[PDB]
């Protein structure tokens, strides 16, 4: 299959070379996966989402999406124009307030949610959690996420967007998930992209046009845009039978643009997602 005009971000996973404009995909498009997308929420009712999004679990007064931020990384994952998995399933679980924010417990809480939750689902193509989240170092929410993925969720985390090493981030810097940072569509690491060791692998992050609330769209950068990415290349994969839960973050790697980006620091992986779609 094959978007025209697909925003860059798309395009960019499905060529081994910057600069092109269409986004080419199997068209089995992730159906038949989850991808759980823990953060302000998901405007369901968004008409990009297609009847596939829906809120499973709010911390909050509301499940609404005030905010935006989860709106546009579910669209990333999955929405029909914006989205890199275009037939998922969409689950919101809402552990960020309105502004963005949440306390450690709650993130911690919403990601045991998913490791359960996902019993009473049919997804029969895997399971993919997308973290758009984080703050300083907490052992705590490093084991959240490192059980998420230990009960067979493919779970991918934003690296942060402090220019530093990500060891300094959670849930950023637990080894046993999927880390991702960003990049620019000149191959660029984004400006604000986190780096180091614990990274695993890049998407892309600046200037990446979305879903919003209200039935809108916007374009907006972060290590969160880059996240949602993968998460759907992810389920994409799973879809197809390439990968699972458990081996897809190694399997993005093994499978990546490797050598592509520009500043990326010495001890950092060099390696950007690719769908490797052969038509
Ligand atoms: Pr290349
Ligand atoms: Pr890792």
């Amino acid at each position: 299959a094959a978007q025209t005009n697909a925003p860059w971000g798309l395009a960019r996973i499905s060529s081994t070379s910057p600069g092109t404009s269409t986004y080419y995909y199997d068209e089995s498009a992730g159906q038949g996966s989850c991808v759980y997308v823990i953060d302000t929420g998901i405007e369901a009712s968004h008409p990009e989402f297609e009847g596939r999004a829906q809120m499973v679990k709010t911390y909050y007064y509301s499940s609404r999406d005030g905010n935006g931020h989860g709106t546009h990384c579910a669209g990333t994952v999955g929405s029909r124009t914006y989205g890199v998995a275009k037939k998922t399933q969409l689950f919101g679980v809402k552990v960020l307030d309105d502004n963005g924010s949440g306390q450690y417990s709650t993130i911690i809480a919403g990601m045991d949610f998913v490791a359960s939750d996902k019993n009473n689902r049919n997804c029969p193509k895997g399971v993919v959690a997308s973290l758009s989240l984080g703050g300083g170092y907490s052992s705590s929410v490093n084991s959240a996420a490192a059980r998420l993925q230990s009960s067979g969720v493919m779970v991918a985390v934003a690296a942060g967007n402090n220019n530093a090493d990500a060891r300094n981030y959670s849930p950023a810097s637990e080894p046993s998930v999927c880390t991702v940072g960003a990049s620019d569509r000149y191959d660029r690491r984004s400006s604000f992209s986190n780096y180091g060791s614990v990274l695993d692998i890049f998407g892309p992050g600046t200037d990446i046009l979305s879903t919003w609330i209200g039935g809108s769209t916007r374009s907006i950068s972060g290590t969160s845009m880059a996240t949602p990415h993968v998460a759907g290349l992810a389920a994409y994969l799973m879809t197809l039978g390439k990968t699972t839960a458990a081996s897809a973050c190694r399997y993005i790697a093994d499978t990546a643009n490797k050598g592509d980006l520009s500043n990326i620091p010495f001890g950092t992986v060099n390696l950007l997602a690719y769908n490797n779609y052969q038509a």
